[PDB]
């Protein structure tokens, strides 16, 4: 139907929104802590402390199969992935203080995306 395109429209332009947004928090993690899941290899109890893992790897897969519906969903995938590292690794940590400075800077990005997300429908 031309609902069912329109709609398919609608979703394509929040994946471009979305991915300028993840390309903007991601830059906000220059040392790339949060680029790839973290590996259960190298970290073999993970799954006993965090029970839904995120990084910013996987944000993109979903992401590209235009798997968020909404900015409240990307939103939450996001929060996971501090929320996971502030539980995970003890405040004085390289690992802590990066999440707390990727949360803080990207607030602010995630504040006007709120904005555009709202004005462009």
């Amino acid at each position: 139907s031309m609902e069912q395109v329109a709609m398919e429209l609608r979703l394509t332009e929040l994946t471009r929104l979305l991915r300028s947004v993840l390309d903007q928090l991601q830059d906000k993690d220059p040392a790339r802590i949060f680029a790839q899941p973290v590996s259960l290899k190298e970290v073999p109890d993970y799954l006993d402390h965090i029970k839904h893992p995120m990084d910013f790897a996987t944000m993109r897969k979903r992401l590209e199969a235009q798997g968020y519906k909404n900015l409240h969903e990307f939103e939450e995938d996001f929060d996971l992935i501090i929320d996971n590292c502030m539980k995970y690794n003890a405040r004085d940590t390289v690992f802590y203080r990066a999440a707390v400075r990727l949360r803080d800077q990207g607030g602010v990005v995630l504040r006007q995306a709120r904005r555009e997300v709202d004005s462009i429908g």
